[PDB]
């Protein structure tokens, strides 16, 4: 029956582009799959609709008048593979929380029959920069049964993949909403990879896929287009296979184990990315 | 008559960086100021302390019962200059709201009378990744008159600074609160001082000052110092004296004209940021070449 997955992660990473290239070798092998933008700046569908900017749920809302005018045609559009694709909408600045925004999007998907429709999968593409109440929403609500964070070998993406895990933690004895695994997305920086085993070993989960960085994910990004789509012979595209095929084949399904800030030094110093702090010059003009 | 000024901007610019250098300038100068960290890292106070964390107001209160059972003393620690910190702490992951944060660091400080205290400046730290309710409480609730936001001449920096704007707007309708000026942090991006002077013009503020790169900030950062107290003599700490003169002698408050994506887009495209896009490309497989 219909999987519900969230990818979870940092900000300025590339994980809508390794979400939407995972969701085409979904389409490729035969899911139906829908995807479910859940980003402020709504740039989670592009690459499947070959678009510049979805409509979003809360755009068309507040135009419609409000969510109850509001035809499921304007805001679920069909692109790559029959993958299909909605935008939340991020807050109204400076008076929304995404929590709200989130809820309404998916309230209206449900009435109006969108999680029914012969789907095998949908996946929620949501920001883990901070883990408050609001973005957490998907897990609250018991939305996302498995969570995969993309992160990499950098302080501030594992420091929100650690906040993602103690999100997932407080919701333990309410549902059923697991952490699945972490994906590398790679920075092209030394032992990247054996970061992120090692991280994803103390957080008592795997690292599911190493995605490489390789040019011809800039080349298909550019055409608003998916690897898989572009050029379905290249390295890349089996690399994107291989993680979908792990995703399908997945069993591993935890409740983790946060780790505290000098642990995570411990791994970034131990993997060559922090250095040891000189305690001595501290306080000391030059 | 002491002004309340926020500086907002997005992660991984150097915000925390250039705050903490304009106040060690302003104490330099002889004003007593105090830093209301607000960022979740709770990362706006360690150059003026040389500390490797500030204890958050939420961390204490959560572990002493409730903010009640706190102390000023443990949560208001003085560094360089004179400078007061605090840090807010940041939710608690899953559960917590940023503001519901803030707000009750807030009101811990003026219930503790440490806003009445011969005060020239509070600057709050804040985080702009994302503008929700929640990062605009110092603007909803009247805390913060005076708003600068630091950005560089990279897309989601500017994309933030819009966003920060167009919240400055929903309050300054029916409030006091106003938008001071922007502050470029380089990135030694070509053209960055020009795309920011632009942006300022077309939002009716100004760029109040370029911050640019220098070794010298990592050299300080490492002994968890500013420059200032690093080194006086330094060519960047002249810089940071600069931005503090321009913000001590500011009369310029603005209602922000917030611009559209396209106009953004555009700004970003006339000075060589954004690529223009090959719309004959567009959906064409490797097969169709
Ligand atoms: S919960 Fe998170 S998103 Fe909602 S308002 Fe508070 S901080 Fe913003």
């Amino acid at each position: 029956a219909m999987r519900q997955c969230a990818i979870y992660g940092k900000g300025g990473i590339g994980k809508s582009t390794t979400t939407q290239n995972l969701v085409a070798a979904l389409a490729e092998m035969g899911k139906k799959v829908m995807i479910v933008g859940c980003d402020p700046k709504a740039d989670s569908t592009r690459l499947i609709l070959h678009s510049k900017a979805q409509n979003t749920i809360m755009e068309m809302a507040a135009e419609a008048g409000t969510v109850e005018d509001l035809e499921l045609e304007d805001v679920l559009k069909a692109g790559y593979g029959g993958v299909k694709c909605v935008e939340s909408g991020g807050p109204e600045p400076g008076v929304g929380c995404a929590g709200r925004g989130v809820i309404t999007a998916i309230n209206f998907l449900e009435e109006e029959g969108a999680y029914e429709d012969d789907l095998d999968f949908v996946f929620y593409d949501v920001l883990g920069d901070v883990v408050c109440g609001g973005f957490a929403m998907p897990i609250r609500e018991n939305k996302a049964q498995e969570i995969y964070i993309v992160c990499s070998g950098e302080m501030m993406a594992m420091y929100a993949a650690n906040n993602i895990s103690k999100g997932i933690v407080k919701y333990a004895n309410s549902g059923s909403v697991r952490l699945g695994g972490l994906i590398c997305n790679s920075r092209n920086t030394d032992r990247e990879d054996e970061l992120i085993i090692a991280l994803a070993n103390k957080l008592g989960t795997q690292m599911i896929h190493f995605v490489p960085r390789d040019n011809v994910v800039q080349r298909a990004e550019i055409r608003r287009m998916t690897v898989i789509e572009y050029d379905p012979k290249a390295k890349q595209a089996d690399e994107y296979r291989a993680l979908a095929r792990k995703v399908v084949d997945n069993k591993l399904l935890v409740i983790p184990n946060p780790i505290t800030m000098d642990e995570l030094e411990e791994l970034l110093m131990e993997f060559g990315i922090m250095e040891v702090e000189d305690e001595s010059i501290v306080g000391k003009t030059a």
